[PDB]
């Protein structure tokens, strides 16, 4: 029993973190084989101002260890540095780029020490509420399949209100933003529709059935309604996804949106939901799968 | 900028877990220096919890019983001994991956992580608080006894919990690691139920500077109350007696922030009376108490928006 946000264990990304410090500049980077990635930011015309370093300006530092920068090249919004040695403690790992809603471990990090890591989701407008101050630029984010370390994010900048904005590890941005200081603001976001329906199934395997109903509805009339309280629109794949959870608790897909229609329509009326007054977004069908399963890494 | 519930990088304690097997029963152990930690009701079967006499079945075992597991190695057992409800079994080799670390034992409220595993293999981690009623609202499976709460200040991994069992209400009990159980539990399968609840008002107290650090005052007021005119009111709605040690604790995000305890106390009673109105603190829509002072000053920035 119980339904915490659970993070993948950090120990294979925390062996990859190193310290990146290029003139006034200091972030982290991820050092994988003999190459340590970073945001592009730590050296806006970036080709002309990379052609102006040299390999020695590049200060890099894996623990108490100094590391040689031997090359470098830009990828995008990333800049990758050839280092002399290889990292041993490189794991078996993938670049993978993320869809919204889909969900990751952040190992938040601080001249290239690992202070943190929590769990977070894409949000539609491609903004993360993560949790990041000054120096945390080039913390990454990751999801981990049996011993593969998926690589998903890296963090490069904080949005007026608060939210996070970064890139793949290809260097490419989540979202329509760039790197520089200039006027950008998150988009309006949206409620991740298939994770709140995963959660409420998760609810419902914890012994929490309150909110459900004899009632059903269409894919259709339950978009309608959903498009009103600004939730993403529901699909057949969101639908044929949640399978498994439905066969499970024997309450179908279109049964537990009539469910959630209720829940918008009339709120908690002074309930909660898995100790939680609000509707929860965060967890995939998936992880609510391995969370009540107990899948090891 | 932003507030998130965040558990320690958990890589130091990853490397110290290991799979005990001891006849049908298996769980995890902590294995630090030549020494592995586990729950001793790993020598119990079923039938044995209802009253077990742990010294009666442990004179029983052998060395040779108990199979060690670490990663795809087989450990050899060369000693044994029991320290309250804990079992320490000796193994001839010393773990490499042991960190720096000491063994604490925590005060209700205090917040830890807690590294989740199966068959001595970490499946997650999470961040919580032993609650005032000594258990842990977690989140664990069967074969997850074993597993451990840490905290990582600096570089020394401190163990302050392992997991020993689940109660009728789904909520968690275990031991620190010399084998103390944290409340009056018993690691028997005797009628055992968690006492009532209540909410730890220093952290919910923390939470709301934390709150005011983020740019958020919606909820102050100009009002200030008196420390018991606030626990009179504050035990109304099952809130923990706030003490005059909660109040020098809080000393420092009070000088931060510039509002003082009292007066942060008198827009916390204000909240218990009348709600949030359809608003949120931090993306909470309830008063959230799983965060401590110090967690509150270790994530939140040194400059209040
Ligand atoms: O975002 C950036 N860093 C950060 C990253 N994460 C979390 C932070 C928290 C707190 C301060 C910085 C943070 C940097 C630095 N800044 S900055 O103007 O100094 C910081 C602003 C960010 C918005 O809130 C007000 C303060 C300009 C900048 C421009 C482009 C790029 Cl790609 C990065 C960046
Ligand atoms: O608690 C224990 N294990 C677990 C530990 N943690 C989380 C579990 C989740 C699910 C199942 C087991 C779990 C063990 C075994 N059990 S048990 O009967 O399997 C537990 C009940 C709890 C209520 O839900 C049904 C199962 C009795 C027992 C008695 C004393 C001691 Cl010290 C340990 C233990
Ligand atoms: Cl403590």
């Amino acid at each position: 029993s119980g339904f915490r946000k659970m993070a993948f264990p950090s120990g294979k990304v925390e062996g990859c973190m190193v310290q990146v410090t290029c003139g006034t500049t200091t972030l982290n980077g991820l050092w994988l084989d003999d190459v340590v990635y970073c945001p592009r930011h730590v050296i806006p015309n970036y080709e002309d101002l990379l052609i102006r370093k040299s390999n020695h300006n590049f200060l890099v530092q894996a623990g108490n260890v100094q590391l040689r920068v031997i090359g470098h090249s830009m990828q995008n919004c990333v800049l990758k540095l050839k280092v002399d040695t290889a990292n041993p403690k490189t794991p078996k790992y993938k670049f993978v780029r993320i869809q919204p809603g889909q969900t990751f471990s952040v190992l938040a990090c601080y001249n290239g020490s690992p202070s943190g890591v929590y769990q977070c989701a894409m949000r539609p407008n491609f903004t993360i509420k993560g949790s990041f101050l000054n120096g945390s630029c080039g913390s990454v984010g990751f999801n981990i399949d049996y011993d593969c370390v998926s690589f998903c994010y890296m963090h490069h900048m904080e949005l007026p209100t608060g939210v996070h904005a970064g890139t793949d590890l290809e260097g490419n941005f989540y979202g329509p933003f760039v790197d520089r200081q200039t006027a950008q603001a998150a988009g309006t976001d949206t409620t991740i529709t298939v994770n709140v329906l995963a959660w409420l199934y998760a609810a419902v395997i914890n012994g929490d059935r309150w909110f459900l109903n004899r009632f059903t509805t269409t894919l259709n009339d339950f978009n309608l309604v959903a498009m009103k309280y600004n939730y993403e629109p529901l699909t057949q794949d969101h639908v044929d996804i949640l399978g498994p959870l439905s066969a499970q608790t024997g309450i179908a897909v279109l049964d537990m949106c009539a469910s959630l229609k209720e829940l918008l329509q009339n709120g908690m009326n002074g309930r909660t939901i898995l100790g939680s007054a609000l509707l929860e977004d965060e967890f995939t069908p998936f992880d609510v799968v391995r969370q009540c399963s107990g899948v090891t890494f």
